RNA sequence: UGGAAGUAUAAAUCGAAAAGGUGAUAGUAUUCAUCAAAGUCUAAAUAUUACAGGAAAACUGAUAGCAAAGAAGUACUGUGAA
RNA sequence: GAAUAGCAGGAAAGCUAUAACAUGAAGAGAAAACGAAAAACUAUGAGAGUGUAGAAAUACAUUUAGCAAUAGUAUCUUUCAA
RNA sequence: GAUUCACGCAGUGUUAACGUGCAAAUUACUUGUCAUAUUUGAGUAUAGGGGCGAAAGACUCAUCGAACUAUCUAGUAGCUGGUUCCACCUGAAUAUUCCCUUAGGAAGGUCAAAGUAUUAAUAGUAUUGAUUGGUAAAGAUAAUGAUUAGGUGUCAACAUCUUGUCAAACUAUGAAUAAACAAAGAAGAAUUCUCAGUGUUAAAUACACUUCAGGAAUUUAAAUAUAAACAUACUUUGAAUCGGCCAAGUCUGGUAAGCAGGACUGGCGAUGCGGGAUGAACCGAACGUCGAGAUAAAGUGCCAAA
RNA sequence: AAUCCGACUGUUUAAUAAAAACAUAGCAUUCUGAUAAAUCUAAAAGGUUCAUUACAGAAUGUGAUUUCUGCCCAGUGCUCUGAAUGUCAAGGUAAUGAAAUUUACUUAAGCGCGGGUUAACGGCGGGAGUAACUAUGACUCUCUUAAGGUAGCCAAAUGCCUC
RNA sequence: GGGAACGGGCUUGAUUGGAACGGCGGGGAAAGAAGACCCUGUUGAGCUUGACUCUAAUUUAUCAUGUGAAAU
RNA sequence: GGCGGCACAUCUGUUACAAGAUAACGCAGGUGUCCAAAGAUGAACUCAAUGAGGACAGAAACCUCAUGUAGAAUAUAAGGGUAUAAGUUCAUUUGAUUAUUGAUUCCAGUACAAUCAAUAACUCUGAAAUGAUGGCCUAACGAUCCCUAAGAUUUUUAAUUAGAAAGAAUUUAAAACAUAUUAGAUUUAUCUGAUGUGUGAGACCGGUGAUUUCUAGUUAAUCCUUUAAUAAUAAGGCUUGGGGUGUCAGAAAAGUUACCACAGGGAUAACUGGCUUGUGGCAGCCAAGCGCUCAUAGCGACGUUGCUUUUUGAUCCUUCGAUGUCGGCUCUUCCUAUCCAUUUCAAGCAGAAUUGAAAAAAGGUAUGAUUGUUCACCAUUUAAUAGGGAACGUGAGCUGGGU
RNA sequence: AGGUAGAUUACCUGACGUUCCCAUCUGUGUGAACAUAAUGGUACUGAUCAGGCUCUAAGCAUCUUUACUUCCGUGUUCGGAUGGGAACGGGUGUAUCCUACUUGAUAUGAACCUACC
RNA sequence: CACCA
RNA sequence: CUCUUCGAAGAAACCA
C-alpha cells in the first residue's frame, strides 16, 4: 500500500545489513528476437487466422506488487512480491 | 520440411564476382577444413495386385471362393452417369 | 532366421557362417565437466548337531550357522539439491 | 386486358366416393374459367452455394430449406440393439479426489487369479486403569436472549424477594451409546558387576542419545477374559462398478405424499425355500442329490396336514 | 340490406392452404455520358442489358382513382464542392554500431471533426406552473437523447382488463 | 386383491358343451411409423448479425526505367 | 427445460446424530479486500457501565473518588482468544530478509495453497531470559506453454618468474608453400614453370632431460551452450518472482429455426391412472350470541374433528421402436351428498305457500338467442327442469368449430 | 512467629466488623544527585522522626460464593430386542446403563526451598 | 411477473 | 496497451 523507499534489509551479496532503495517492478518491454516470439511469427504467417488462443475472460480486477529492492553500495537486486492491494503508493 | 533468426520450390522487386559455396543459432572479423554450382548421358544391384504364360498352397468347396463353377458384367432396371 | 554369403538335394523347408548392431553389464546432470568399498556394521531370522525324558510319535536344555527379506546405519559416484 | 354459353381446362365445396384405390393424387356432382398477361406441339437456351421463379423456399425426371450418381467410406458415435458348449470354485459396486464434469472417464475402495514369507506379522468382542467429547437430559434473577403475575422499598419508574412458561444458530452441570491408549516384541523378563563416544553442564561420577552403545555372570517363560495355523503378513497383474431401492422404539424441507434429502445397521439388487390368500424388501431360514427324525415362523370347523 | 380486405383482368404452395398472399398500372426514390452503370467468368483482342444512348440502362419502396402525406439529422446508414498535422501500413530518409539490429523523422485511403440527407433504417416521452368552482389546460417554463403522435382512424384481421 | 400404482395368464372367488354363420364396433392399453411435442448429445443443417477467425469483389499507397524542358 | 439464483473456488454458527466423515435451489451471514503500521519488540496504564460530587453544562461535552471478570476494544462476517493483555498511549525498528532440511492440514496420502519444527547467516527490541521468516485464529485465491525481471564474483584454471621432487619420450615410401634464386612473358588490383633451404619431422647415452606435479608470488580468464577455433552483439539453458485462467486442476466463441434433421430418454415435461388433499366440495362436536321473551324452530362466532377425488395444486412410479390430445352429437350403466313424484317426523306449521330432517336411487329430470367453449348469462315451458363417475366414458362411432 | 521465592490456582474470592507487631514487612520523612512525570501522587534516589491507622497475616458470623458428602432418584434420559398394545399421536414389559437442578450436613486451605526470630 | 404443451 | 485532447472522450492495438 503505502511502503517508503529506502530500507535497511539484509544483502546476500556483501552478508550484511545495508542501506537499500525500493522501488517498483514494471514488466519490461517484449523483444521481437526471443524464441517465443519468433515462433509466433511463423505460426502467424500466411493463411489460418489466428493461430493460437486470445484470453478473453479476465476477472482480477488487481495484481500484485513486486518491490525492486537495490543494494544501494552493491547493485545488488531483491525482487520481493506483496499481497494484492487495489491502490499502491511509494511513501516518503 | 524433422530443419528450429528459414530445409526446398515458386512469384514480385533486386541482382554479383581480378571467382566462390558449405561447416543447420542471426551478426562482423581472422584462421582452419572440404568442395568448386548455375549444361548432358550413363549399365548393375531395386519395384510390380495391369496383362499374358506357368508352378505351388495347414486357402474356399456352390448362401463359400471373384459379381460371375452354364450363351456373367449375362438377364433385368434407369433419359443418363450408372 | 540384420541384411547377406555358402552346403548338400532338385528344397519358400533344414544346416553353417568370430558379425554390424539391439538390450544389459554404471549412474547422476539442463550442459560443460564427471563417474562408486571402511574387501562393510547392527537387529530378527532359514539349517545342523549333542544330551535327557516321556516313552509311540514328541517335547525340554545346550553348541554352532547365520542365506532370503525388512528396517536402520558408516562409506563412495553425480547434482544447487539424495 | 366488357358480360356469358359451348369444345376444352382448372380444382371452390361435398371436408361425397375411394383410401391393402381405376389411380404412389383418381372419380362423380357442384363451382370457376373457357383468345391477346390466351391455350398448345416440335426445335433450341439456362445446371447444383448452380439455374428458374407474377415469390409458395415453389420447380429443377414420383428425389429439393440445396438433385441424382460414384469415390474418400467399413465416415464418427460417451447413444440403441445383438454377442454362439457343459460342470466346479471364489464372488462384488453406488464412498473419496479431479475432469466443458452430471447418459461418460482417470486415481481409489469392494473382487478374482497368479506368486510368496516362519511371521516386532491377529481382533467390527468383553473386563480393569488413566483420559477425550458436549449429544439426550437439566437450568431459567446461574452468564446471553424470551416471557406471566405477585409482595416490599424509594402513578409510573428503578431496585429487590418470589412466581408461571421457553431456545437449532443459550448455557453452569451432563449421561447411554461411542473414540483413541495401556495391560511387558531391538525381537519373553529382571537384577548385579563392568563400562565407552559425543553433548548438556559452573564442572560433572548427574543427565540425554547411542541395537535399555557394548561385555560378562545369576535368576527367569510371569504379567485380564475370549477366539485365532487351510492363522497371519502380504506382493503383482487385472475384471466389473460408482442411475440404486427398502425397513426402522431416527432426523431435516414440506399440509402431506408409494414426495425430496441425510446418520447407524440389516436387507433387496445378486435370492430361491416355509409363513403372511396374492406381494423385491415383512417373519423363520439362506439352497450339492437323497432317506428317516425331531423343529422355526406360524397354525389346528371345511377348502388344508394338525 | 350492410360490414372487412384486395382497386380491377391476371398468378400462386404438381400431392391437405387459391386467399386478404404475388403481379399490376399509378406514385416516388437512387446512380450512370456509354472507355459508363449493373454484372457473369480462374483468365481472356472474353460475356449480358447493348442491333443500346437519359422519353435510355440499371437498383428499389408503395400499390388504381379522390384526399393527405405531419414533426425529428441526436444514434446507425449514405453523401460532401469541406479543416489540418487527432489517430492511422508496408515503404522512404537519417543517426549509432564491426554488423545484424536499434532509434528518430516523413508518408495514402479509412475512421474521428464539420455540413447535407428520412417516399434512408428509424423515433414521436417525462416534470413544473395556469382559466370566476369543476375538472381539464388554450397559453409559459424545463431537460433527456433530435423531435414529442399532427391530419385522421378505433374494443378494428390492431384493446390485456373485456362478454 | 396384490403387482411397474388400469391382468388373458398369478391369488381367492363367479362361472364354462364341442364346432361355428350373419352383424357389430367395448376390449385386445388393435395395425400402420426406431415420437414429429419436451429433454439430453460436448450430433447436424437452413437463415441472420460489428458472435470469433477468414475470403472473392471494391478501394488506397509503393515498385515495376518512353523522350524533351521547368520548377522543389 | 427456460427466466430467476450460484448451492461452481471459498469462511463462520446451526441442521449434525457428545471421535472422524457428513445431504438438499436447508436456515442466518461472509470473501475477491485492508494495513510503514493495523508488522516486531520494550515500557506504562485499564476498558464498557453505575453511584456520588464540580460554573455555564441540560440525559449526552470535560474533571475527581468508589465499585467495576471484560458486560469495552481488537480493519472486516460469525464463532473462538485476550486484563501488570493480544486492548489504550509512548519509544526504537524493518525478521513483511537470505539459504537448507523434516513434517502436518486438503490429500489420490499428487500439485497448488496453508500450518509448523529445526539448522546456518545478518539483523531489530529489551538490562535480560526470551520474542521476531508479516497481521491473535479459522476465508481473503491460481497449472503446462509464452512473455518479463532478479541471481550464478567465494572458487577453479592457463602463462611467465623463484624454489623443490619425481620423468626416453617408438622406429625407415610426404605434400602445403612463408619464403630466398633463376627462366618465359605482362604492364596489370600482373602472372606462369623449375631448381635450394628451413618449416615438420620423430630411433638420447647410471646421466642428461622433453614432460607432469608442489609451494609462494604476479599477470589474465572465470555460471553452461550456439557442435572446425576464438572474440563484442544476439539467442538458448539452470533457479526464483510477476503478467491468468472467478466455468476458480485453468477451451480462444452470438442468435434463430413454426421448413428443420439424426442418435437416444419414460434417467425428463405436456393427457389418464396411482400416493397426498394444502386448495375445492361436503359433513360433524362445543356453545358467545341472533332469533320481540327463548343458546339449539331456523342459525351459529371463537376454537376444533372428519369424509370425497367431481377443482387446482405437489411428485415424476408406468408409458418417448406413439395408449389419437378439447367440446358437441348418439347410447348404456353406475353413485347419492335427492330436484320431482311416494311414505313419515318438526316448525316461530290457523289455511295456502314454504323451511329442517328420515326411509327410498325402481321411474323422470326440457326448448332456445350469444360463445368452439366446459363455464356463464338471459327468454320461456315444466311435477322437476339435481349434482357427479365410467382412461377428465365414448374419433377402425361421427364432426373438425378450438387447439 | 516473620520475610523472599514459589507450586495447587476461590477450602485461597467478596462484604461487615475484630487481634497483635517483640523482630520482619508495611505504611512513614526528604528531594541532592541517577532517574521521573502536567503533579516527588506514581516511578527513582537519600533516610529513620514518629505509628500499628491502613495494608499484610490470624481469627468471627444460622454471611453470599467456592470445594467434598448424602439425598434428589434408579426419577429424566438411554443401548439391545416382538406377528407386544394404539386409527393416529405417542407410550409398555424384558435383559441393562443411569445424569442434572435442588435441599441438607461439613470445610473455609494444604504444602515446598532459603534467611531471620 | 408469468415462456412450451 | 500506445498516441491525443477535456477521470471522461477519440483513433489504433491484442498468443499467458
Amino acid at each position: 500500500v503505502v511502503v517508503p523507499k529506502t530500507r535497511k534489509t539484509y544483502c546476500p551479496r556483501c552478508d550484511k545489513h545495508t542501506p537499500h532503495k525500493v522501488s517498483q517492478y514494471k514488466k519490461g518491454k517484449d523483444s521481437l528476437h526471443v524464441q517465443g516470439k519468433r515462433r509466433y511469427d511463423r505460426k502467424q504467417q500466411g493463411f489460418g487466422g489466428q493461430t493460437k488462443p486470445v484470453f478473453k475472460k479476465k476477472a482480477k480486477t488487481t495484481k500484485k506488487v513486486v518491490l525492486k529492492i537495490e543494494c544501494t553500495k552493491c547493485k545488488y537486486k531483491l525482487q520481493k512480491c506483496l499481497k494484492r492491494c487495489k491502490h499502491f503508493e511509494l511513501g516518503n
